[PDB]
């Protein structure tokens, strides 16, 4: 209404009731005005020798807001709270709203650089709804919210990847442009506010548990089964069968199976053990698409990285976070001190093993000059009768990735673990309105110059969700979250003598345990 | 309400009311007070050299109540008259009756043993509908009510298996421990009663048909495609095809493909022909879990043992039941003779054969120089436009199992058959309630003698199943199951002279034809 | 109604309903039939050297029911889930039920020894709700409710002391007995039951927090205090003054002042570093009471022992449990080894030092030739301003105990920690009656000979708790109860090999913190 008067009060909070909890959760923001408000064309030859590397696309004037982190909307404890005492839990609805716009403008003389603000621009917020722009917020990139309500953060441009051709830069008659500005969007000067209004839709509680049991040792140990097996040939070439019997699981009629399975090697970490001056590349596990070999990360799910005990990773299959947030375009080596590394132990006994071989079978024909032959597999895919656990989800980790657009997906849960959504939050799209500089001559061809000027407002995200409450018979106490460090020198999710936010390790959700 | 009075009559039926049919079975019990009222930690390192046979858990002084097995409520003939003119069944509801609880005291002096009744103690019945406890009744375990009304049985102790660490019997810390007794459970004496009433979740009928058509040659003989084939290379390297024609099945554009298939070898039997003095388990297939090779029975469904005509089985994808019952702990090698073993024949025109390769598919790229070559595969798994048929249910074989709980189960059916049910009948647990023996000075340490007595009783499960009405235009008569026999010396699914349940031969349900 | 009919269903349960949870555990139990139904007189002269141990009073023929101590009503996981999130906690109501009343006739012919029951004998229950019996329950004895439903127990037998003449055995003309059979109680053969119905009167929740700040240093650092302290005197004997300052929080005016203390000495524990061969008893803490000298264990609270980190602690201020029951009687040597050691280090910063003196205050008044002089004080009572947390709740410590009668009490928190009660749990007495043996000939005296029989049946407490909703906006997680072992060999509150309830450590209340 007036730019004297604030345009929305600041909420963040967590406020646990009965069954579903909400967070709201508020922060600060700014806006650079990108590329001067002008389009660019932007790619990229092959790079580091791949031509996975190439690309075509554009690059916006409009930044976005991305909060699909899950660490935007909860604080530690509440983190903490929901994953020591929950069994799952999705997010039903979520509303957002931006307010106290402030745009400024900044003017150098003789390398002054003086910032004072313009009231009379305009900023430009919209949504793409209908889902009609490339959806880049699902792709695990930097820019969401922080994790600690106090620091500011600068909003991330948006750009888009279109199709290559032949794995070279160039475009190809298939590869569209889309404009930011064929969109309607609210205007707003200082006044004014944007509120936006959602409801998710409905998708499987994550299962935030462990289980207690072994998937193959399901059958209880006391009674032997009422089927036999196949054991040994006597010398005649005839066939002679043994009752499988009460404790033994190895050979046991099963009903289920383990999940899908591609063997990515396995690393040592801390004592380790690993080979010496070793290049990854060659020897990372690849998918080919288009004629080019893509490295692919958290390979599809239904595996494991680490049995809890040994140390060692599949790397390749395994989040990694930096500890702390670092920058743009950084080539730094990192060793494995600063990085947050994730197992997926809790989700082993129904998972398979990614550095192990999946299973053997047999590859010959038996007879009475020949003896039987197997072979070990390092990849089974999907099967009738699979089972398996996702990936679990990190404070540090996203929330949500939108399914891409094609007759089918297989059943589908974000690699990167998540919720697959086929519509999930809209881009949020928002720009300065450029202001001319002075201009006084006409022409046609189109402004060139431009006052340069940023803006700052804050933004709050608000969203609910549904919990499964926890129902258990387990006796013994299960393992749960502590904040437990022996001969501490700081606190963890903490500021420190600098003032930055230090986070030491990754959090999971899967401590408690449920029986299969 | 009284001692003298029964508590329930006994009723053992089949009603067959149009589409759907009820069949009530009563069978009598017993219940030894298993562990003398106490919980056991029981564990197993590697056995016969495997760490697959590892594992931690429990062992509880409840028995379980188990019908998880088609022939509890089905006598032969209703089997008979189901599987001959029915295109499928699923089961609706199930209500279960416990009654007239009888408890007996036994005291030996000098090697006497006898046996009176007190009426004073009681049992204890619980059902866990809220699944928190392991299911141990998916899993082909022995202990079902007989096939035979008459025979009395024991029922099966109730003992669990968590995670080991490490294939090795040690516990883990996410190892949960479930104490029964943390339910409250009903308490019987003996003129009281337990009646239990259930609701099936929807699921498929079970397809208890065989197709008539061979999937690949679907389409009419008479009329050739539209479509052509890439048949070869003129001496220049030019492409050339053929129009693919009439009755030919092998080069036609299929719409469909079989189901997904993992070779496990095959054995003659009979005549046979197999190699001699084989040591079966090195070459068996296996999927490995946890870092431990385990044996896979009942390779997930999607193939078939045998063709009909020849002899040779997967063995390792075949299902097996003693002719009879036989005792726990047994090692005793069985000869062919003695086994019901079943052939999946029936399914093998949408399934494939298990001992063969799967296929073949180009190894290279086809260049002036070299020719194009091919590579067999021992292993495909699912793919889009798939289709198959899942395995067939036997009178001996069990009815439904529980899903696992994890983030997704690709479509799933038991891989032994049945119904894959996500909330299936719950847990029925029974224990006598402890008497202590004489105790005379008060200790803190809880009682350890106790009065020795079990318990014997009668239940009655009812069941009512929904029918497929069959309704086929096939002209000529369909093969249908048949009790011929030639020269026979006794009856079969009958006593004999010494007064024990013979059953012959193995039923499956596939005897009608539904062509494709 | 009848002998037949179960008198009672088996309840043991935990219902989470918002800010209130109810507790339901049922267990078994045995009454031996104490004292042949006769009262004794019983009485000690002073032992071990100590007239203190002397005392007069009565033991009954009554058992008694005894379920103060919270492990009897919470199991594992349910007390994590309590101590995890919750700010505080009592008790608002209790109903009891007494049911499956069985007696059983014991008879030995030549060492025999047979049990067999007889239906027509009866039981006796009463409680004595006006409290006006000796209260037994308050004082931290044997016998209560095992924390492991499956465990069945022996009723503590009732008996009482009265005061003592001279620290002699002899009694007091002011000496009382009471006798159980005065009060009106139900008499119960085997179809009856009994149910008690209560409501607990109100007390302030038990503080299941720590805090976050250390009372003395409560105000900011930033800002120092406009108040100045006397620091030094010039050469004239002329005073002077500085500032209180900033940070410096040993100079600056107190609001608030540390609990009530009373040195009891500290011993290292683990490395330790103690004095050899040294007799406690010559040393402890001690308070006499009518002339002699008691022992006070849990030295009035107010107080701490330990302070995290090193292994000193106030043993005669602290609470040790066994780690497994033991027996009646037993004078064995216990090292540190077999004991459950608790450390009041969470209440550490609002309470005192135990094994530190508690301060110092000037001696001497100063004059020109004579300079200041302090003294140290080991004892320092109450005060105005005072401030203190009072002991913290075990799942293995008792839950509440009776405020004795007298004019006053001082704000009064059992020694021991829990629920002071003005009207606690009334005394629960039960007793088996007495049936004769074979009387053939009238006498005046009183029947000697009884029929030997003892008593078992089930009963079940039901518990309704209320709670304090954690509120709290501490960023960084809180410390939580985790069940964190490394290379595990058993599981922890479970069951064993041989079948015993194993529980390794004490477990606090104290996790989540507050700011004061
Ligand atoms: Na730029
Ligand atoms: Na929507
Ligand atoms: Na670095
Ligand atoms: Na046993
Ligand atoms: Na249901
Ligand atoms: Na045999
Ligand atoms: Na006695
Ligand atoms: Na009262
Ligand atoms: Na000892």
């Amino acid at each position: 209404d007036g730019v004297g008067n604030a345009s929305g009060d600041w909420h963040c909070d967590s406020t646990w009731m009965g069954d579903r909890v909400v967070t709201k959760s508020t922060r600060t923001w700014v806006l650079p005005s990108y590329n001067n408000h002008q389009y660019r064309e932007i790619k990229s030859g092959s790079v580091d020798g791949s031509n996975a590397n190439a690309y075509f696309g554009y690059s916006t004037p409009w930044g976005y807001f991305d909060f699909n982190r899950f660490h935007s909307h909860w604080s530690p404890r509440d983190w903490q709270r929901l994953i020591n005492n929950y069994w799952g839990f999705r997010p039903r609805s979520l509303r957002v709203k931006i307010f106290n716009i402030q745009v400024k403008e900044v003017t150098v003389q003789d390398s002054t650089t003086t910032i004072a603000n313009n009231l009379t621009s305009t900023v430009q917020v919209f949504t793409d709804d209908d889902y009609q722009l490339p959806y880049v917020v699902g792709n695990g990139t930097e820019g969401c919210l922080p994790a600690f309500p106090p620091q500011v953060f600068t909003l991330p441009q948006y750009g888009y990847a279109t199709l290559n051709r032949d794995n070279t830069e160039n475009p190809t008659e298939r590869s569209s442009f889309f404009c930011l500005e064929y969109f309607p969007s609210k205007m707003l000067r200082t006044g004014n506010n944007f509120e936006f209004t959602y409801n998710f839709e409905e998708v499987p509680f994550h299962s935030s548990f462990a289980p207690s049991q072994n998937l193959f040792k399901l059958a209880n140990p006391l009674v032997d089964q009422y089927l036999y097996r196949f054991v040994s040939t006597n010398n005649t070439g005839g066939v002679q069968f043994n009752k499988n019997l009460a404790g033994r699981y190895a050979n046991t009629y099963k009903n289920w199976f383990p999940g899908p399975m591609g063997r990515t090697q396995g690393w040592n970490l801390g004592s380790g053990v690993n080979r010496a001056s070793v290049s990854a590349f060659a020897t990372t596990n690849r998918m080919e698409l288009e004629g080019a070999s893509y490295q692919v990360p958290p390979q599809p799910n239904g595996m494991t990285n680490n049995l809890q005990g040994s140390n060692t990773y599949a790397l390749e299959n395994t989040m990694i976070f930096n500890s702390q947030p670092a920058n743009p375009g950084t080539t730094a080596t990192y060793l494995e001190g600063n990085m947050l590394i994730t197992s997926e132990s809790e989700t082993q006994p129904v998972n398979r093993v990614a550095y192990n071989v999946g299973g053997q079978m047999a590859t010959n024909n038996q007879s009475s000059t020949t003896a039987p032959a197997t072979g070990t597999y390092n990849l089974q895919e999907i099967v009738p009768g699979s089972v398996w656990m996702e990936r679990d989800v990190y404070l540090q980790g996203p929330i949500w990735a939108k399914i891409p657009e094609t007759g089918a997906h297989f059943h589908p849960s974000p690699a990167m673990g998540g919720f697959g959504l086929k519509h999930p939050p809209p881009m949020m799209l928002i720009k300065n309105t450029p202001v001319p500089g002075n201009i006084t001559s006409f022409s046609d061809v189109p402004v060139s110059s431009f006052i340069t000027q940023y803006s700052t407002g804050q933004v709050t995200v608000e969203m609910e969700w549904e919990l499964k409450k926890e129902n258990s018979k387990r006796w013994n106490p299960e393992i749960q979250y502590t904040n437990n460090y022996n001969d501490p020198q700081f606190v963890d999710f903490a500021p420190d003598s600098t003032g930055e936010y230090r986070t030491t390790r990754p959090i999971g959700t899967r401590y408690l345990t449920r029986p299969l």
